[PDB]
Order: C-alpha cells, then structure tokens, then sequence
C-alpha cells in the first residue's frame, strides 16, 4: 500500500463506515484505489449512467433530446425538486437529464430509465461502452435502499471510474453528446460539502453525488487542476445502521487527501 492508500484507510476508521475510492490520474494512466474493487451501492451517481444512455441514442435520433415527455401526478416520487413544477406537463429529454443530473430530481431519473426500456436498458448501455461492471435493477426511490450486502444497483470505484473517464474526458459517446454531460456535470448544484469541498477552488469539477439508506453518501467527479492534465475521481460510503446519517465531510476529506500532490 501506499501512503495514499494508509490515509484512506485511516480516514475510513475514524468514519466508522466503508469508504470506496477510485482516481484516474490521465497524465500517466495510473489508478490509486481504495476497495476499489469491492461493490457499493450507486444511489444518484447511477444517473449518470442513465443520461448518458439517453445522449447515446440521441446520436442517431438526433431530435431525441427536444423530445416532451408527460409528467403525470402518478409519476412523482420522494425526491422531485423540478418534475414537482410541470405535474400534468411536460419535461424534454434534455430537461429530464439536467434536473436529474444537476437537482439529482428521482421523477426525472424515472422518466430516463423509462425511456430506456427499464433499468435493464440502463445496465445494457453499460455494457455497450465496456462496462462489465455495472448494474441497474430498480427504479426510484427503491434503488437508494442500500442494503448491507445487496448487489443490486451497485458497481465498484474502479469500474465507476473507468466508466466516467471514458464518457467525459473519452469517446463513449459523440463528441456533441460528450461535451453535453460534461456541461451538465459542471453546472451540477448538489455537490458544494462533497469531493468539491475538498479540492482547491480554481480547479475546474464536473460532478454527480448520490445518498441513500445506510448513510450512503456518493460523488463521483471529473476534474481540471490548473495546468495539469484532468483527473477522475469516485468516492463511496456507507455505513452500519440503517438510518445512519449522511456523511458529505468524509467524501471531501477523501477528496483532500487525493488532492496532494497533484
Ligand atoms: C430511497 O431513497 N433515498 C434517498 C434518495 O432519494 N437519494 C437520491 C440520491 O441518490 N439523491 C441525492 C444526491 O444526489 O445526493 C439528493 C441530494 O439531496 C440534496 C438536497 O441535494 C436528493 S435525493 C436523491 C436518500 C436517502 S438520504 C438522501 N439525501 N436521499
């Protein structure tokens, strides 16, 4: 291990949680892991996943993103910041992915995975762009429950990682489609206490948190320092008791410890 990995590990013991990190260093194609290996719920940062497979079919529908979709009483979930405000309108494709993507609204997430055939479409795309990792299996909200264990709706930091270099900084998708998440991303409102409270200010970040039972508290992150290559960052926790609360502070220590050095 190195002394990278000694500092996660001794942020983790004094979390009381379990605490997964991934970094993608671009500059020399090197990872530092911690658990990176291990399974963890996804919550919200799975949105990405599924905004991105609705960018991918926009590349040979290319009208798919002006697209109106029904949001109909019925529809609304526990978490609707944005959906709660067209309830017997509309929300375009694209209006869908930036309020679940930049409100982390769960009406929208719904509609996106609908969109996609259910959340097996979601894993579908996942494995299209090489993921062998991920997977999809519920909607909203019952997705977020974080069972100990459960290996549903989970992934791991290095495959998360992979996966959000290759749709952001990569060539997953089309270049319009690529620069399009990586707008979203960066105009994300959610992620202010999280890996963003912990890097240096001037840097530039892309964001997508996630919560859920068990205290889970997710970011994951694509990230420019000033005049150094970009970097990809997954932070994961979650912890013992059911109703655990969230732990924000501890992804932004993750984050400042990563941080050194680069
Ligand atoms: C059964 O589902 N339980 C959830 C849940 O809906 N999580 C979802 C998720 O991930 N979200 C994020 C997210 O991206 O972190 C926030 C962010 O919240 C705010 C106010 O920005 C809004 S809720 C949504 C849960 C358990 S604890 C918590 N905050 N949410």
């Amino acid at each position: 291990t190195s002394a990278v990995q000694q500092k996660l590990a001794a942020l983790e013991k004094s979390s009381g949680g379990r605490l997964g990190v991934a970094l993608i260093d671009t500059a020399d194609n090197t990872q530092v892991l911690y658990r990176g290996d291990e399974r963890f719920p996804m919550c919200g940062t799975s949105k990405v996943m599924a905004a991105a497979a609705v960018l991918k079919q926009s590349e040979t529908q290319k009208q798919l993103l002006n697209q109106p979709v029904e949001i109909k009483p019925a529809d609304l979930v526990n978490y609707n910041p944005i959906a709660e405000k067209h309830v017997n309108g509309t929300m375009t494709l694209a209006e869908l992915s930036a309020a679940a993507l930049q409100y982390s609204d769960n009406t929208a997430m719904n509609k996106l995975i609908a969109q996609l055939g259910g959340p097996g479409g979601v894993t579908a795309f996942a494995r299209a762009i090489g993921d062998e990792t991920f997977r999809l299996d519920r909607t909203e909200p019952t997705l977020n429950t974080a069972i100990p264990g459960d290996p549903r709706d989970t992934t791991t930091p290095r495959a998360m990682a992979q996966t959000l270099r290759q749709l952001t900084l990569g060539h997953a998708l089309g270049e319009t489609q690529r620069a399009q998440l990586v707008t979203w991303l960066k105009g994300n409102t959610t992620g202010a206490a999280s890996i963003r409270a912990g890097l240096p200010t001037s840097w530039t970040v892309g964001d997508k948190t996630g919560a859920g039972d068990y205290g889970t508290t997710n970011d994951i992150a694509v990230i420019w320092p000033q005049g150094r290559a970009p970097l990809v960052l997954v932070t994961y926790f979650t912890q013992p008791q059911q109703n655990a609360e969230s732990r924000a502070d501890v992804l932004a220590s993750a984050a400042r410890i990563i941080a050194e050095g680069l």
